[PDB]
């Protein structure tokens, strides 16, 4: 649950995010797959990246980010109001993609930490403060999806 000056914190730092969108959704998969190196896994497409390099020059995760990010902005933009938009991604991703709810806590760091290090400076306190909690709603909101479908 946020408040209505949380909210405004996080649509205006996603305004950071669509200025370059897939800059950012690249960022953010090489993040989640550097740092956790069983999240590559999950994914047929991108499993025989071996090296970051290789990553960073995969036109294919850069799409990819592009569609991850876009969905995740219109997420955000709904303020919370989001069953319509939650639900088929937490059924895709628990009964398709078989996505633990940790891959989730996972990639929301990665957002924070990626937000930091392309606009250092520029992240302040009270945006991450928002931009955290509303990553927080969109997972807690996918775990009550994956508990009624019995998905560890
Ligand atoms: C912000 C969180 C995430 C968002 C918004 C998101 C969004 C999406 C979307 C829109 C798709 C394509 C449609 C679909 O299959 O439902 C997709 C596919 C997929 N997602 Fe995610 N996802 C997120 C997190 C994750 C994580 C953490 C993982 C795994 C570690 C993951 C694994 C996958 C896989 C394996 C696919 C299928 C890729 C393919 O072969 O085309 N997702 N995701």
């Amino acid at each position: 649950g946020l408040s209505d000056g949380e909210w405004q914190q996080v649509l205006n730092v996603w305004g950071k995010v669509e200025a370059d969108i897939a800059g950012h959704g690249q960022e953010v998969l090489i993040r989640l797959f550097t740092g956790h190196p069983e999240t590559l896994e999950k994914f047929d497409k991108f499993k025989h990246l071996k090296t970051e390099a290789e990553m960073k020059a995969s036109e294919d995760l850069k799409k990819h980010g592009t569609v991850v990010l876009t969905a995740l902005g219109g997420i955000l933009k709904k303020k919370g109001h989001h069953e319509a938009e939650l639900k088929p991604l937490a059924q895709s991703h628990a009964t398709k993609h078989k996505i633990p709810i940790k891959y989730l806590e996972f990639i929301s760091d990665a957002i924070i930490h990626v937000l930091h290090s392309k606009h250092p400076g520029d992240f302040g306190a009270d945006a991450q403060g928002a931009m955290t909690k509303a990553l927080e709603l969109f997972r807690n909101d996918i775990a009550a999806k994956y508990k009624e479908l019995g998905f560890q």
